[PDB]
């Protein structure tokens, strides 16, 4: 409907796949080459389904900060025959607050879903499903089961992936440029 939704759609159309693990179906953001991200609670194994195709996982790393605290982001390298468009130049370099964000989800349950979540707070610490977690973004929207891995964007930035909610608020893990240097 406007420039926020336009940027979100451009990311969804070229840089997302549907990932299935034994823990469910997730929106998965491709970042560059064969490297993608997913919430750590997806419990990625040696094999994953990518758009319902059996795919070997070449590498998977559950990120933690230097205090050894969960960040809830797993970086996955996929044995896929095609590279993602490189979107690393849309990733923020530092922790920040944002105005006017969109959360976008693409799964069998929620295809082509876009939610204007509004203001995004650098919340920091969250006890997420019992697990102490850092670098959490918060937005005041009643997100639900099925949105995990959803991409959070502003115009021109990809800022996070949805990892949970409490019924009134939703929470995303930050994406930072420094996670994807090579």
């Amino acid at each position: 409907m406007g420039p926020g939704f336009d940027f979100a759609q451009a990311i969804m159309k070229k840089n997302t796949v549907i990932a299935r693990t034994e823990k469910g179906e997730f929106t998965m953001l491709g970042v560059y080459d064969r490297v993608a991200v997913i919430p750590t609670h997806a419990s990625v194994g040696e094999i994953i389904y990518i758009n319902d195709v059996e795919t070997r996982v070449l590498d998977a790393c559950a990120l933690r900060d230097l205090t050894d605290t969960n960040l809830e982001i797993t970086i996955v390298k996929l044995d896929r025959n095609q590279k993602f468009r490189d979107i690393r130049h849309f990733l923020p370099r530092c922790e920040d607050d944002y105005n006017d964000a969109v959360l976008s989800v693409h799964t069998s349950k929620f295809p082509n879903m876009y939610i204007p979540v509004g203001q995004v707070t650098n919340y920091g610490f969250l006890n997420l499903g019992g697990t102490p977690t850092h670098r959490i973004l918060m937005y005041n929207f009643p997100t639900r089961a099925g949105q995990c891995g959803g991409v959070v964007t502003t115009t021109g930035k990809v800022i996070g992936i949805h990892v949970g909610g409490n019924g009134a608020q939703g929470f995303a893990a930050m994406l930072l440029h420094s996670y994807f240097t090579d």
